[PDB]
């Protein structure tokens, strides 16, 4: 019955939540306060503002290194559990042994193993290539090493020959850079990026032959610098962005992508697709590398062979003509030569500049030295060149053992699906050892626990079950199952009782056991005992040895021991299964927890993305949730998500451009039209009669390709005229104006129009159309995908009897522009800065408009809404003029009127409706008046969150001789969670009144405080403008006039609120002082100062700011002595939810 809007930015997050008639319902919301006011109605839209400090939340949005392991390790342990039963039959130790460390429980076993398989890899391409049947353990083996390090899922598909050509991935990477960049894209032209790139040469001799093919462009430039990171190389960004310290990044470090989210923090999240555009690159260069069995392994097999040829010859050569030198390069470890490289710490680079010299002076080989300019000598296992490996390839190899093994192990033929979707995917203890002194005890403890009192039990143990080896019941009479058979066995041996009953020395002793029961072979026990040794007689040792165990238990011994409240041991010297399963105990509350014992956190930590946008991910998750509580738990049908110099770059361009044939300062060139007399040299585009600046750019400006076929408001697409000389008809420019072209390319040359404009300044297809629309509704941003697949899956968990994904809910991601265009056309102005509403109203359009496209166009579904849909061929939508869409502007439908480029006119329906269906979409006479009622409307929840840190107060408490506000360090609250009272008292009870930071207090005349500290406030209040005056500023700062008298009833509105409200008397004087000054300012002018004013009305910290020559200080609340007789407000994130106190 409903869908959600979501507006999604770094430090807000809009929401709206809208019906069929795009009506935001309103609804009565319970008040849990203290005060007389019990129900409150509200409008479901709204506003949530957060801040990037340390707080709990933002750690758990890092990239840790223990969550990144335990990850792994459940794989694993989800892996092992496939092989389990019958690992058991091969080798029942095995998973135990695992962490030199020995894979095996016999020496020959082990030996055999590494000398055979040196590296994982050649064990991997054995398995993919051999018929014959192989071990179950090495299988293993190489199936735990490919799901351990499964690698990245960058690439959506099953791989296909277009992700390993280098020509297209460069052509995205320029792609992604020239949008970025739209005043000074690259051209690809003819460029043999392929062969550049994958030629056998230095990583610099290819950067530097690279740039060779693009003139202008600086080695250190932004674009190649990426060059020089998708290559192997570290480049440095501090240059190309201004940053004040250092940014190197490489994509082979192990810290890159935390390095990424670095950079990007400081720089924006917008540039994130570029980088990501340059890492494709990258492992595109690497996997046409690999593809010209298992071709990874069999690569690093080959590095590893050539390695060891290299080394062997480099070898004999040091040995014929350099013999002083060879001890220092080959043992010495200290210095730079291959012992330094390979056990030292010395790098690649520092190994060749240390042997360059030494192989040019021996001149022996020289073969060595290419390979050393190629920096492939001596290549290590541990590396890969700027990369982290496309899963896909370890899931080829996967599948083929699998493939190759499943005959002889039908196990893995049922499994196989399991087994790559842990891969693919997207308690913790072992067992103690059978013989176990602790299981033993265990088992006779639980097996005992009745026949009994407490002491009598540990009485039997020490009397029967201790002196005995079994105890029978006729012997227990004369004083079972269960027996403390290696009490015994170890007494035999060892000869003292206290050794084992001190309690001390059973982690020792769990050890030894473990240590008998892990291998079967005499030398590995030895060697793990020796170092117990000290403690025990040699006699002693030679005789533990000979003792083996060969069995495991079903309990861990944290289970039986380390779980808190009495231990299980314990309370067991009642029952253990009852002990499990006893809510008053604590375990079974420990272990439910346990075995779950965070995933949204960790998915969205290791999204590529600053921490702030992060947190508004994260944001969004809580609201929708909380949005759908709100509406009854049932689900939205639709959610619609959006993510919330330069002319300085405009001069060098024309600067450049005129170099090929009055001046203007650079601030001026936003002016478009200001800017575009410049790019064209003050001549008309159209008519080859010169343009001057005063009058002709007021005459006129145009699109090349229309608005109707798309809306493109880039100078990309835009030129300034005399705008019926060029255009003519609506097809492009008209070919009696190409006869002007020559104009155009003169300004080609000179860079001052694009490649693109040209071809459509000289140019429609149904096929461009085609495109057009595609153009249209595409969201190429990562970020917004992966948003999306989150969202998606938290709505969408229910699976039908076919096994196919039951989708209550369309999660629909729309492009910026339609919004923004939308508020363009119809008149919807934004203002940001009279209040934080904007976000709000933004989310509310978006999800206007995008339940409104999907109603329109469903077949269009699969480029715009999560999940797999048919993709319908688009040429059967394009129509002929008579029979979707023949004019291919996808937003038209809202309009009742399209205008055509040469004037004509069509005209549309007022209600427009799906054909196909029969659904109606837009009635133009209701549903717009809506959307302005919706916008006009002065009550919207805009909430603070509220936040406790992680010299800094968490949070500050209300005490009560008197009542007063205290502050929390970190250090203070640990001991402050264990002992109130004796802080509390120290310092100097009925009430745990933590005030997080931005705590919301009421007072007066509806106006409201934000605690930021205990020794500041902030102001807590939006202020709601008219429309009228919010379109009437936009107007007025964007050069009727009709509507002076407008300004001084919106300072008269800002001073009301003012004096009602922000309580800033002297700074409001000369604020109002101000104005009478510069009423002889003209509009614009006078617009543009009034904005600024806004900031002292603002919600949040104080600021200052300037009114003309005017400026005021901001003013600081530094006394909180008004919040401890106001009315707190504790605020639901949508705001929705409220408690309200007051004590007064």
């Amino acid at each position: 019955k409903y869908s959600i809007g979501l507006d999604i930015g770094t430090n807000s997050v809009g929401w709206a939540v809208i019906t069929d008639e795009y009506k935001v319902p309103s609804k009565k919301f319970k008040v849990l306060g203290n005060t007389d006011r019990h129900s409150i109605k509200k409008n479901l839209i709204g506003a949530l503002l957060f801040d990037s400090g340390e707080t709990a939340e933002a750690t758990r949005l890092k990239r840790t290194a223990r969550r990144r392991y335990t990850r792994r390790k459940n794989r694993i342990c989800y892996l092992q559990e496939i092989f389990s039963n019958e690992m058991a039959k091969v080798d029942d130790s095995f998973f135990h042994r695992l962490e030199r460390h020995p894979i095996f429980g016999n020496i020959v076993d082990e030996v055999a193993y590494h000398e055979k398989y040196p590296t994982i890899y050649h064990l991997r391409k054995k398995l993919v290539d051999s018929t014959d049947k192989a071990d179950l353990r090495l299988i293993y083996l190489a199936l735990a090493h490919m799901i351990k390090f499964r690698g990245h899922f960058l690439i959506e598909g099953d791989l296909n020959p277009d992700n390993s050509d280098v020509d297209k991935l460069f052509i995205q990477l320029v792609q992604t850079y020239n949008q970025l960049f739209e005043e000074n894209p690259i051209n690809a032209s003819g460029v043999d990026a392929k062969a550049i790139l994958s030629a056998r040469l230095s990583k610099s001799r290819r950067l530097e032959n690279l740039i060779a093919q693009l003139p202008g462009e600086k080695k250190n430039g932004l674009f190649g610098n990426l060059i020089a990171l998708s290559l192997g190389l570290t480049p440095n960004f501090k240059s190309n962005f201004d940053l004040a310290e250092d940014a190197k990044l490489q994509l082979s470090k192990d810290t890159y992508d935390d390095d990424l989210d670095n950079l990007l923090a400081q720089i924006g999240d917008q540039y994130a697709d570029l980088f990501l555009a340059a890492k494709n690159l990258s492992d595109a260069i690497l996997l046409s590398d690999i593809l010209r069995k298992a071709p990874l392994s069999a690569s690093m097999i080959k590095r590893y062979d050539e390695h060891h040829q290299d080394l062997t010859l480099l070898k004999a050569l040091v040995r014929q003509q350099l013999p002083e030198k060879y001890k220092e390069i080959f043992f010495d470890q200290s210095k730079n030569g291959y012992a330094g490289y390979i056990d030292g710490g010395a790098s690649q680079e520092e190994f060749y500049k240390f042997i360059k010299p030494i192989l040019e002076k021996m001149d022996g080989t020289e073969e060595l030295l290419v390979k050393l300019n190629r920096e492939d000598l001596l290549r290590k296992q541990r590396t890969f060149d700027n990369g982290s490996i496309p899963h896909q390839i370890h899931l080829g190899e996967l599948h083929a053992i699998l493939r190759r093994q499943e005959d002889f192990y039908p196990f893995l033929k049922d499994n196989r699906e399991k087994i790559e979707k842990i891969l693919t995917f997207r308690p913790n203890e072992k067992v103690l050892p059978k013989h176990s002194l602790l299981y033993e005890y265990f088992t006779v403890y639980n097996e005992l626990t009745k026949v009994l009192s407490g002491e009598q039990k540990k009485a039997i143990v020490d009397l029967l079950f201790k002196t005995n080896r079994k105890v029978t019941v006729k012997q227990l009479k004369e004083d079972f199952n269960a027996s403390l058979g290696t009490y015994h066995d170890l007494l035999k041996i060892i000869k003292d009782k206290d050794f084992l009953d001190n309690e001390e020395n059973e982690d020792i002793l769990e050890d030894i056991v473990l240590t008998l029961t892990l291998f079967e072979d005499r030398e590995m026990i030895e060697e793990r005992l020796k170092t117990y040794a000290h403690l025990f007689d040699d006699k002693v040792m030679k005789q533990l040895k000979r003792r083996r165990y060969t069995g495991w238990g079903r309990l861990s011994r944290k289970l039986i021991n380390g779980i808190r409240d009495k231990t299980i041991l314990d309370f067991l010297k009642r029952n253990f299964m009852q002990l499990i399963h006893d809510d008053s105990l604590t375990f079974k509350e420990d272990i439910q927890k346990a075995q779950v014992s965070d995933s949204l956190h960790e998915h969205i930590a290791n999204l590529a993305g600053s921490p702030a946008i992060k947190k508004g991910i994260l944001q969004t998750v809580k609201v929708v949730d909380e949005l759908v509580k709100v509406m009854g738990r049932h689900k939205p049908e639709n959610i619609v998500i959006e993510m919330a110099k330069n002319s300085r770059e405009r001069m060098k361009r024309i600067e450049e451009g005129i170099k090929e044939l009055h001046p203007v300062e650079n601030t001026q060139l936003q002016n478009e039209k200001l800017y575009l007399y410049y790019l064209q040299n003050g001549r008309d585009m159209y008519v080859d009669q010169e343009l001057d600046i005063n009058r002709l750019s007021d005459y006129d400006v145009d699109h090349i390709v229309p608005q109707s076929f798309l809306k493109d408001d880039s100078i990309d697409n835009k030129v300034l005229t005399r705008k019926n000389r060029g255009k003519s008809d609506n097809v492009p420019s008209e070919e009696v104006v190409k006869k002007m072209k020559n104009y155009w390319r003169q300004l080609l040359n000179a860079k001052l129009i694009t490649q693109r404009k040209f071809d459509n300044l000289t140019k429609l297809s149904e096929l461009d159309k085609a495109g057009f629309i595609k153009r249209q509704l595409v969201e190429t941003r990562q970020i917004t995908k992966h948003v999306a697949q989150i969202l998606d899956s938290r709505m969408n968990t229910k699976y039908d009897e076919n096994d196919k994904l039951i989708r209550e809910v369309k999660v629909i991601t729309l492009k910026s522009k339609l919004v923004s265009d939308f508020r363009k056309d119809f008149q919807f102005y934004k203002v940001r800065e009279i209040n934080n509403y904007h976000h709000a109203h933004d989310a509310y359009l978006n999800a206007v408009v995008g339940t409104a496209l999907i109603k329109k166009y469903p077949k269009l579904e699969s480029e715009f809404v999560y999940g797999d849909y048919k993709v319908y061929d688009v040429r059967k939508m394009i129509a002929k003029s008579e029979q979707y869409f023949f004019y291919s502007n996808i937003m038209n439908f809202f309009k009742t009127e399209i205008t055509l480029a040469n004037g004509e006119i069509r005209k549309r329906p007022l209600i427009e409706t799906n054909g196909e269906t029969g659904e109606i979409v837009w009635d133009k006479g209701r549903d717009f008046a809506t959307v302005r009622k919706v916008l006009s409307m002065p009550q919207v929840n805009i909430v603070k969150k509220t936040e406790v840190q992680t010299p800094t107060v968490a949070y500050s408490v209300l005490v009560v001789s008197v009542k007063e506000l205290l502050g929390i360090t970190i250090m203070e609250r640990s001991s402050f969670e264990k002992n109130p009272i004796d802080f509390l008292e120290a310092k100097g009870k009925d009430l745990i009144i933590k005030l997080p930071k931005y705590s919301l207090f009421e007072l007066e005349n509806g106006r409201k405080r934000m605690l930021a500290s205990a020794g500041e406030l902030q102001k807590g209040n939006e202020l709601a403008l008219p429309s009228k005056y919010v379109n009437f500023l936009y107007l007025a700062s964007h050069y009727v006039e009709q509507h002076k008298h407008y300004l001084d009833e919106i300072i008269e509105q800002i001073s009301e609120f003012s004096k009602r409200v922000i309580l800033a008397d002297a700074n409001l004087d000369k604020v109002l002082s101000a104005y009478n000054k510069h009423r002889d300012k003209p509009i614009r002018e006078q617009a543009e100062n009034i904005i600024h004013l806004f900031t002292l009305t603002n919600l949040g910290a104080p600021a200052a700011f300037k009114y003309f020559d005017t400026t005021i200080d901001r003013k600081r609340y530094t006394s909180t002595k008004e919040v401890l007789d106001a009315t707190l407000i504790h605020q639901s994130i949508t705001g929705l939810y409220e408690t309200r106190i007051d004590l007064s």
